[PDB]
């Protein structure tokens, strides 16, 4: 089962992932700069903050992989946009575009840490499940706020 | 690569999937009735229309699996809510809840048609990728309308 696939992923790899989280987040933001026109227009301060959020997401993913409990995690950090709701009016579409590019980026990269096909498949399934599951929880959070 | 995994899925299985689409859509709606309290409160007409939409989604998934072109498909049917925008004011949250339950249901079921682990993994990856990719395109469509 695809669940049994997840179980096969060493803490080794997960530990490694959290270790490299900040690098990945920087690379993700670079990919955003390339793929999203408006992203290059953002302030360096804002770009940095986004990258922080990406980094936290990476860490949360890693925790989820350990216990997909989705309740043990209990780590829904929210300090994004604390300075300002839609800080500098970041546009709904743009934020979606950013989330997309982020998830696409991780779909491309995270499997590569795997050391074996089994682990590779595990990681591809894990990231895809998380990405979706996360986007769902985000969408519900936006519905709640509406 | 997870892409090579998709290539391994016979038209046999995909053809079968589209054939069973309406049954699946009915089963999905049953699962929605069970998991979503407000869904039981919907009119039989509306429930039926939802199931139609689910059915179309199934078919679109199958097409996507053949060519993940995402442009050849060119099949973004929209007659949902033609009678009424948010027909009978269906609530943003509720629609998200429905999409979630639908995708969860398909994540659970669609892999089972596979006849081999390779195909099973392919299907799990395929559905998870599609579900996410679809939810993204939906979210952008909602951002555009805002």
């Amino acid at each position: 089962s695809p669940l049994e696939l997840l179980d096969t992923v060493p803490d080794s790899l997960l530990r490694r992932l959290k270790q490299y989280s900040g690098r990945l987040a920087t690379e993700a933001v670079s990919a955003m700069q390339e793929r999203l026109p408006f992203f290059a227009d953002l302030e360096a301060s804002q770009r940095a903050s986004v990258a922080l959020v990406v980094q936290t997401a990476v860490v949360n993913f890693v925790e989820w992989m350990h216990d997909p409990h989705s309740d043990v995690g209990y780590t829904a950090q929210a300090f994004e946009l604390v300075p300002q709701d839609l800080t500098r009016r970041i546009a709904l579409r743009q934020t979606v575009d950013m989330v997309r590019v982020t998830m696409e980026f991780f779909e491309e990269v995270v499997p590569l840490l795997a050391r074996s096909e089994e682990q590779l498949t595990a990681l591809t399934v894990g990231i895809l499940k998380y990405s979706r599951d996360l986007a769902f929880t985000a969408a519900t959070a936006y519905a709640d706020a509406a």
